[PDB]
């Protein structure tokens, strides 16, 4: 006899868990409950704030929704027109003193001519190989070089992805990138070079909306608030410490035990295996690879410098900086940093100098959010990484030596990226089925470990589709067919389906 | 106010409509009702009997299920082990006086060696061209030649498919055939030719089950039987004559009006448009192409001849018979024809002459079922078609001139096959969305006109999935993604889902 | 019995005939002589002079020597260092107001960026096609597009070659172009586009030498001069009017009969068939195709304009002028036009106006030589072609409207170019062996009709090798293997061979 | 001041040297002399005879002539039709108990079926690669696999050519094999397999003629006897022991010195280097590679066994015998072995037994000529090679254990094959130009070291073409352009050219 019993138990109130709970709440048939060890929902889509009042997401978080369901829930949670700000998807690659518009290969006219000649020769080779190709690429590296050619590969995607994944490109699968043939568009690349043209992959219709307040985490707080309070349990009181798969019982930190018939676990699957004391599953989940994510934030005094402008996020293939991505987070919402009348002392100059004065002076302020990856193949000195990042900002000309830093943030997230290693699927197809057999739907960015469906919308839907499978016999498409859900706008499943309509009648 | 009002109205009680009925019945949420102009459910999956006691399906009907849900309803309708007979999927291609095992190209070692050279030379060209191919084939014909080469194409798939579809291969699309690359397996084909080897694509793991009694129609009668009778209206009283899509009112032949919220229509969509008196839709649907099927049944006196043996169905590329397929229907079940003891007179010899005796004599009996197709491009003489079929049975040596025919059958089904013409999708993407904008789900063999998802299981699931889209927001996978449902085991959806389990508390 | 008897008779005393005569003379075995209807040897390699003292060759003649033998005779004919001037092989294509250095495709960076894009895109298609090509091209046109791509083909080689050959490129074979695979050097073309590089195919090591005096005609006058006079018969006295192959008898216009053992005929082979009164051969020779050449010469007052500079010959694909080639003939030798002190009146300005003043003014002078083709598919209006050419020089900015023309030249040459039509080889293979079997060696530009071996050195060597075959069993490499002789330095055969050295002992 | 002085000196009276002489004699201009260390001309084209009366060439010699000149000299030497026998070019490959008709790949239907499958699969791979090939093979081995596919390659050409060349196929170049594309005729191979055809590449047109008497050597004795005797010095008196390049003087065994103006040396070029005492040259010629040849001859008692029949020569890829080639020498001429009434004792039976009787018995007789290769990569035990060859004959079912042997022959020829190693051209293009600079035409099978022009006719013509270069400036086509001479009928150079016709007038 456990203290609580429900039909379906959801561990975790990240996007994936909140999805489950939303669908469960919409269906309102089987009983359910959601728990989380954090008092605040959001998981890796949470947001911190520095004591100086600079918000930081867990690194660059831009929403692109493949599902009208996701949209419905965001619209419900933040329904007002100024709950959101709309921006173009403006991104660039830092290469050889230049801000190269994404996509890199369409903009190498900004590079020295001698370099363009190397790139184009490289891609000519790739086009001619691609014309007679009858195998699929087996690694991320093959995919890159087949798609880009050697010169362009070496300039960007190759060193960039090591910096991103903290594993070399030769060690990753490439199926996760979808069905597009690994072949170059040689005409597009040569055309822009010939025309001396630059062109980004954004415009009036390639946008994203970002929450006005609270950062990305404001979304998930608001979504969570729509759920019936009593069916939630967040904080130390919601910490799962034991899962008895055989007895279908979960134990919490405070000794409270929960009976379930179906388990949706959105905690990391290596953690769940531990919570199960399933030795075999601990072995299997230890074979999975992941990188850790250091997020570093810098609050800078002054209005937005011309050189920064409308830039949103930025990729960094070169090694004069430790970060792989920078976000101009102050561009996402004016409320991601203090108002210009907020007085802050300067903490340091970007070159590391003490400020001439320690007096609190006003803004306006802008803000840079950096990401650094860590793994057993790429260590990160936690003591010096902030300074390395700030030096990185100077080296990349994001900051002048004189720019005034007024806030710093550094947090290290254990599970950051789940890595599409060559061995991933071989391992996941041993883990997920055994959990399934015990009526455990383990889902999410580290629930099911599949990056290609690891964004907020994917996660959210992984939870929804897990619930729909449990209840309505629906296919878990996001889980098992990433190319399908990413290749279409999923419009059928809505926050109001015909069931709720016919029922109110 | 209309006579009857339901949330969901289902028109038609062939496999599709029944699928919709069974899903509505299972969900047991929205009120629903199903109508049909025939007293007997089944549509083109029904079974006729001659006055002499020989059953015939609407042509060769062999179940291969892609879906667990479908299996669930069949198991439910016919739960006993002796409700079913299991057979191996044994088929042959009649070619140049010989029975060649399917797949044809793996068995051309039966042909004369000179012919084998031509065949292999053809496939060598196709192999060599496949190796540098950078375009998808645009027609059924292009597809066929790329797969097989000229020689093999001309021997079998070209003339056979004309005899099947009553249109030239050059007039059909090939996308309906799936995502498999149009390229020959040269090695397999040459290998069997070198080894002088024949090999069928059947065996103990490639089987089908057939109803013990009542033909294929018996399935659907039994599936209907599990529905609540009051929600069914089958016969003259159930014939739809008028659909008013703006009123969401249907009018039956006997004057009965049924008001609906959502319509699942499984009648031929060109008929639906007429019933709607929607001239725009009439014009659109008139642009679709279909063949008619003539079904010819022949009952023969005698134990099953050795030349026939365990043969199930048979393909006929050649001109010496008008039918494209023959089914040894007496192999599918002993109850498809009378017991040996039944006394029946001989109607005629297979060579068309009068029998030596007018007297009723005993069996055993066997039975052959034939399909002749017909279209505007392939007229059929309806007056000579029976004798032409029988003569064809003699020409192909399925019947000896002296064989005694004790029963004959001929029926013409106007909508037999929805033709994958080059124009089909262009027309359908005008029709199907325009109907769904009026909350009409037009689904099924001629409801949505897609042969590639046009078997009994497909149809059934088009009904099920239509309902699941209407009620639960499910993706209509079978409708819009034939390659997807056909390329997997569709296991998630069951006759008992978690919903029904959690409910029963 | 004939008036004259020799072992080997040579008809014609252009380069081919003189070649024969030179080798016969060197060998000094078989008796021989040479006739020509012209009192001045040289054929199409002769030179005219206007009454005003401007020299014109039969269009642009630039020697590239594939053979040492040819060099030896040229050296012997004109031994003095100052019998020659050396120039680099400088040449341009006129296109869109620009002088584009040859090779055209390596220099399209002078064209507008939008033209460049078109050019590269075309070449990218051709490169991709070449990667999977497994057929040789069949026509000149196919060859061109495979080498260059559409855009580049259309800018230069297609319309240029129509203006050259007076037949469309589609009507010509392409084997005459050599054995190089028809594929683009896409990398070289893009690289020069990217770098904004121009690069002409000339320099210190790509030169030609030109007679200091008498034009190209000076060469052959001086070569003929080394022959023993008594074995020549040049002028009216040497015109061949009848050839009796069966009798091995040639008749001259003055009644002189010459019996021969072997005939080397270098006259146009259609002319030979008429002289043979051989209706079969006349029939075959009429199936050959040739164009006529209009040579236009323009003498111009003034020191050589800077816009002209050291230009040698120039190509004109465009239809703003009738000529296909212009030669700055005054660059070849200072004695191709009068000294600066020579006094000439202005005949007309380039704009076509004739000035009132007959005042003879001094020089210096420069000189343009132009070529316009004519054929049955390309009529030339002889009455206006001079004025059209001159307007062409103004259209192409070679002449200012105000430039003063002091001399004009125009002459039509019936047989100008032997055309590499599709049918050429088929026809020649009937003609040349038939003549062979009669001991007639028909050789030379129109003797054997092969442009690819139709230059002065080739022609000369066709004579030499015909004699060497006749006397010494030598292979006629130049005749039957143009690729072989053009792909090597032919150094083995000299004006002094061992035979002569050993004999002088 | 030398003992004798000539214009041209020929060292060697093998085919190459005799060619030079024959041409020198024909021209009858420059003075000349020919020497050889052997009293009997022929070199490796000579014929030995055993004490028992069995003739043996230096292994299988079969004439295929690319030249009319060669034919002329042969016809002159042996003019009666009685002097020659004509035979169809009948050869087989010994493979797994079968005699497989050349060409091997067109006849694998004699092999087990399972193996035909391996072969065809392998060649199918090759055809698919060839369709997309963009590079020429770099080695003999790459050439073989690209032509034949793996399986066919392993069965024959790979193991065979190591047995022929005594170097692995990976060590040799492939240009020597000519300009044909390295690609399979897939349809020809599959066609014969399907049809079960065993088709030989010989017929009433594919013939060779072989001398009636004296074997191959009889040819060259007869050609030599046409030379003015006094200009020949053959035997110990004609042995060259010294070549002083700078004095243009040769010194003979007895002391006789000869001054030349030009030298044609047909001795092996490593021997020439030595005779020149040129250090640099010796170094270079030592870097050339060559295989030695062991010729084994077996005289057998009895009429030609049925199993042998009309076989001419036979190739042996397999490891159960040491020879690469057998020749049924008794098939070439009835005079290659004693007449039937010739009495001979049996030396041994083929299994090695002593014969039952020691007395001489009559014939008739037949005869087998075997070839074994030797090199630093493939030693040959000279003491046992005869016995191993005889065992080979039993192993290959060429001889029964009971077959009686009445003669044995073994002889080792040091310079056997000049090897087309990868390094061959690098070395030769460093040697021949230096000899050329000293007025030394080093020519022939080991004079110029090129197997692809290393047959009797090539060798002859190498000598002829060297003379014609020396005297008449002729191109040395056979020397520098093997693909050219071999790809054509060389008919222009005759034993009586025009020069000799015109001189007798």
């Amino acid at each position: 006899h456990p203290d609580i019993s429900v039909d379906v138990l959801v561990i975790g109130a990240g996007p994936t868990g909140l999805g489950a709970a939303k669908r469960l709440n919409q269906i309102d048939g089987p009983s359910w409950m959601i728990v989380d060890s954090n008092e605040t929902p959001g998981g890796l889509a949470s947001t911190d704030v520095t004591p100086e009042g600079f918000l930081y997401d867990v690194g660059g978080h831009v929403i692109f929704s493949h599902y009208k369901y996701f949209d419905d829930c965001l619209d419900e949670a933040l329904p007002k027109e100024d709950d959101w700000y709309t921006h173009q998807r403006i991104s660039y690659v830092r290469c050889q003193g230049q801000w190269v518009p994404y996509p890199f290969q369409n903009n190498i006219s900004m590079l020295p001519k001698e370099e363009q000649v190397k790139c184009i020769d490289g891609m000519i080779d790739a086009a001619l190989e691609a014309r007679v190709a009858n195998t699929k690429p087996k690694t991320f590296d093959e995919w890159i070089v087949r798609m880009m050619g050697t010169g362009i590969a070496d300039l960007f995607m190759r060193p960039y992805n090591f910096k991103v994944w903290a594993v070399p490109t030769t060690k990753m699968q490439c199926a996760w990138l979808g069905e597009r043939v690994a072949a170059p568009n040689l005409k597009a690349v040569t055309t822009n070079v010939i025309l001396g043209k630059t062109a980004g992959n954004w415009g009036p219709n390639a946008t994203f909306r970002f929450p006005a307040r609270g950062g990305t985490g404001g979304i998930w707080i608001a979504v969570a608030n729509t759920l019936p309070k009593e069916k939630t349990r967040f904080g130390e009181k919601g910490k799962v410490t034991k899962v008895n798969a055989n007895n279908k019982t979960v134990t919490l930190q405070d000794g409270t035990t929960i009976g379930y018939k179906k388990l949706v676990s959105t905690m990391a699957v290596d953690f769940l295996a531990e919570a199960m004391n399933d030795q075999e599953l601990v072995g299997l989940t230890k074979q999975l690879f992941y990188s850790s994510t250091h997020v570093i934030g810098v609050g800078v005094r002054g209005s937005r410098p011309e050189r920064i402008g409308d830039k949103c996020w930025l990729a960094f293939p070169e090694d004069n900086c430790p970060f792989y991505r920078a976000t101009i987070f102050s561009n996402y919402s004016p409320y991601n940093q203090p108002e210009a009348s907020a007085a802050l002392p300067t903490m340091q100059l970007a070159d590391g100098s003490r400020p001439q004065s320690t007096e609190a002076k006003e803004g306006p302020y802008w803000s840079i959010m950096l990401e650094v990856s860590e793994s057993s193949m790429k260590p990160v000195n936690q003591e010096t990484i902030l300074a390395d990042c700030i030096q990185g900002l100077v080296n990349t000309e994001m900051l002048k030596p004189t720019d005034e830093i007024v806030s710093t943030y550094h947090r290290r997230f254990d599970h950051g990226y789940p890595t599409p290693t060559l061995e991933r699927e071989g391992t996941l197809t041993q883990i997920l089925p055994k959990l399934q057999d015990k009526d455990i739907w383990s889902r999410g960015r580290f629930g099911s470990w599949r990056y290609e469906v690891g964004n907020q919308d994917h996660s959210f839907m992984l939870g929804v589709e897990a619930v729909d499978n449990i209840v309505n016999g629906a296919v878990e498409l996001t889980l098992n067919y990433p190319d399908f859900v990413n290749g279409r706008q999923n419009t059928e499943r809505r926050l109001v389906d015909g069931a709720q309509v016919f029922a109110k009648s």
